Parts: structure tokens; C-alpha cells; sequence
């Protein structure tokens, strides 16, 4: 939807950005791997990596920052990046909860 910088209302539970979202790792990827990458940028407040029922890497991660400028910088350096022979997507988590 739009968004109306003058002024500001409650319509949709609050949004997260400071979350990031990354999509397209190779299975091999391991969380400290990405975790010593993720505090190459800023202070890494959490690192979660979206498994399978088998607790297979399904190749989506998500990552929590502390501050925004940080988690912002890894996006514009991790989005495309190449890992392991594997061209990775980022993207910040900005959809979550479907409102309608």
C-alpha cells in the first residue's frame, strides 16, 4: 500500500525491517558461516535458517540485526552475492503477518 509520510495511524500490527530475509543458499551453507558474515556488517542480535521437517536447509535464512543502517549495508552487499558456487537473493523481511 501507499505510505503517508504526513501524519501517522494504527492500521496494521507493527512491521518488522530491521529483519532480514535471505532466499536461493546452498545446503552446504552452515549458520556460523553466515553468522561471522553477518557481524562482518553490524551487531548480529539473532540467525535462524529456515529447516525442513527433516531438518534440511530449505535455502531460506532469516537474520536479526540491532540497529537499521546496519542490517540495510548487509543487504545492499549480500544481495547477489555468490556463496559457495551459489548466487544468493536478499531481501528485507517486510512482509509477515497477511493482513487481508
Amino acid at each position: 500500500g501507499s505510505s503517508g509520510s504526513s501524519g501517522v495511524f494504527r492500521y496494521s500490527t507493527s512491521l518488522e525491517k530491521h529483519k532480514l530475509f535471505i532466499s536461493g543458499l546452498p545446503f552446504s551453507c552452515t549458520k556460523e558461516e553466515l553468522e561471522e558474515i553477518c557481524k562482518a556488517h553490524g551487531t548480529v542480535k539473532d540467525l535462524r535458517l529456515v529447516t525442513n521437517r527433516a531438518g534440511k536447509p530449505k535455502g531460506l535464512a532469516y537474520v536479526e540485526y540491532e540497529n537499521e543502517s546496519q542490517a540495510s549495508q548487509a543487504v545492499m552487499k549480500m544481495d547477489g552475492m555468490t556463496i559457495k558456487e551459489n548466487i544468493i537473493k536478499v531481501a528485507i523481511s517486510n512482509s509477515g503477518p497477511s493482513s487481508g
